[PDB]
């Protein structure tokens, strides 16, 4: 679980996020976006469920990316939200918020889903 | 905008949220629900935009939560994606996703927002 | 129930929605949207729970506005998934999804929150 | 786009939306979902974007559905809002928001993907 968790993961638009599951359920990490305004990795965190079912059939986790690194800022900060399922063909199977800050509030929030896997 | 989001932090459910911004992006904290499965005070870490539009109207930010302390376990995690606007009557607007681990993956993620104010 | 829902209710955004819930569970009527890019008055329709809880306490109901009508198309569609909740000071609680169409899918949808009232 | 709409579609859960697109922007017809709280078939309805990009790339739309019918009545209804993507293996890319009323409004709302093909 922490050891299924932690690696390299890969979603269905090309987007790679670099990923260590910490013993005390911290998520840390990189993200690299292969879309929107960004370029190059992104510092992120999370948090994972370190005593979850123990099958790793659905392990409940999140992390958040501030769209700002030294390359780029797109005021915008986005949440994954889902699980990480264990076995042959693992996967993190995600729901996403994406909020746009001031660059309207009504429209100030995308959401979708990205499934991670272990290959590309 | 680090010293606006640093704090302590109240929700419409009576949700205590405690944050402290790094200058680096970083958030770190505890948050506790008044709400749900959930007892005392939970880990909780993000990212937001630490450089931001300079007149604190919008600075976008995340955190997440996995349900996990010493008392509880619900096996699930929150998402919260927003922004922090500033003023005589600062707030943080988000909205969040609950995603259930194992414990009918159609059914496992919750949506729901919520406003966050310096006074409960 | 039917008539708690049928009548002339207002957003916090101050867009009016016009609607008239059948014996059938139909919901019918016209959103006038305050904001966006949005003019006059677009057909809606939906449904609602025709038996639901007989306290008025919530009744699920959910409609759907296309942004096509004689003055403008936005190529897009919102749905809001809610309830209704009856009293003094009746309210209609809802979540909303935004899709818009080609005019980029990862970032084809907002979601957002409304709170209508009887009252502006 | 009238025409690329009407019809059976099958979604990844093994659900059956069956809808005919109205030259006025209306969706009519039956969902039946192969998941939760439901039997049978329950009356849809919903409008879609009856002048849309020429190249069927992207036609915004959106449904509801009360899961109450003769048979059962789970006090839920859901919304689907996305777009009708047509060619050779034509789809219907949706998110959905599921509200239930009273049977905790802060956990009344779910919320995932649908794709729906024309093959199951
Ligand atoms: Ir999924
Ligand atoms: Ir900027
Ligand atoms: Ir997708
Ligand atoms: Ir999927
Ligand atoms: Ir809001
Ligand atoms: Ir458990
Ligand atoms: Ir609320
Ligand atoms: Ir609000
Ligand atoms: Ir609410
Ligand atoms: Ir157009
Ligand atoms: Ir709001
Ligand atoms: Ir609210
Ligand atoms: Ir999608
Ligand atoms: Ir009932
Ligand atoms: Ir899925
Ligand atoms: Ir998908």
């Amino acid at each position: 679980d922490q050891a299924g968790i932690t690696g390299t993961w890969y979603n269905q638009l090309g987007s790679t996020f670099i990923v260590t599951a910490g013993a005390d359920g911290a998520l840390t990490g990189t993200y690299e976006s292969a879309v929107g305004n960004a370029e190059s990795r992104y510092v992120l965190t999370g948090r994972y469920d370190s005593a979850p079912a123990t099958d790793g059939s659905g392990t409940a986790l999140g992390w958040t990316v501030a769209w700002k690194n030294n390359y780029r800022n797109a005021h915008s900060a986005t949440t994954w939200s889902g699980q990480y399922v264990g076995g042959a063909e693992a996967r993190i199977n995600t729901q996403w918020l994406l909020t746009v800050g001031t660059t309207n509030a009504w429209a100030s929030t995308l959401v979708g889903h990205d499934t991670f896997t272990k290959v590309k």
